[PDB]
């Protein structure tokens, strides 16, 4: 019982508040300039986002899988969602257009 190593890098429903703040802001952001609302599926949209600073998987949520996401941000009128035989795909919600629009065209011109 003694060499065990452990190391203690577990619980990833604890931290929802940080890793869901920085995987929803700049996916969220990331989903509203890149893509505008488009049917398309989150792992794509998740290797697309994390190529940036915010290398994230979705593994360190408190969704243990995808669908669970998918049932939360879907929830709070960000996302649409539905599911195929070739995965989970999700249609987002135009928010507030202006800033879709803004995100697409005018936010490349900076960032």
């Amino acid at each position: 019982g003694q060499r065990q190593l452990l190391l203690a890098s577990e619980n990833p429903q604890q931290f929802m508040d940080y890793f869901s703040e920085e995987f929803r802001n700049d996916f969220l952001e990331l989903l509203r300039r890149r893509f505008g609302t488009k049917r398309v599926h989150n792992n794509i949209v998740y290797n697309e986002y994390i190529s940036h600073r915010e290398h994230i998987h979705m593994n360190a949520t408190q969704w243990e899988t995808l669908t669970d996401f998918t049932k939360w941000l879907g929830r709070e009128g960000l996302c649409k969602v539905d599911e195929t035989p070739k995965g989970w795909y999700i249609q987002y919600i135009d928010r507030d257009p202006e800033t879709i629009r803004r995100q697409l065209e005018l936010e490349k011109k900076k960032k």
